C-alpha cells in the first residue's frame, strides 16, 4: 500500500462531497473473479445515489468503473494468480468526493497451492 500519488491543483472542489466508505475490504473469491465489500461513510450529504466500483489489473493505467448499488459486488471474468486494483467512490447530486485508497489484490491461482 504504497499512497502518495498527488494532484499539483492550487484550488479546492466542491464543499459538500461524500467521504471514503470505510470497512474497505477484498478477497479473491475465485481465480477468476473477486469479490469486493465496503462501509457506508457516516460522513455525507442526504444519500448516495450510487456506489462507483472501480477495477484494473496492476500495470494497465486504464482503470475501470461499473455501476453498483449494493455493499457487496462481485467482478468475474478475471486471470488467474494477477493482481488487480480497486476503489470505491461517492457520486451524489453534489459531485464525486474523495476517493478511497487503491485495494490491489492477487486472484487464486489454477495451477495449485504453491505457496508464494
Amino acid at each position: 500500500g504504497s499512497s502518495g500519488s498527488s494532484g499539483r491543483v492550487e484550488t479546492q472542489p466542491e464543499v459538500q462531497l461524500p467521504g471514503p466508505a470505510p470497512n474497505l475490504r477484498a478477497y479473491a473469491a475465485s481465480p477468476t473473479s473477486i469479490t469486493v465489500t465496503w462501509e457506508t461513510p457516516v460522513s455525507g450529504n442526504g444519500e448516495i445515489q450510487n456506489y462507483k466500483l472501480y477495477y484494473m489489473e496492476k500495470g494497465t493505467d486504464k482503470e475501470q468503473d461499473v455501476d453498483v448499488s449494493s455493499h457487496s459486488y462481485t467482478i468475474n471474468g478475471l486471470k488467474k494468480y494477477t493482481e488487480y486494483s480497486f476503489r470505491v467512490v461517492a457520486y451524489n447530486k453534489h459531485g464525486p468526493g474523495v476517493s478511497t485508497p487503491d485495494v490491489a489484490v492477487r486472484t487464486l491461482s489454477d495451477s495449485g497451492p504453491s505457496s508464494g
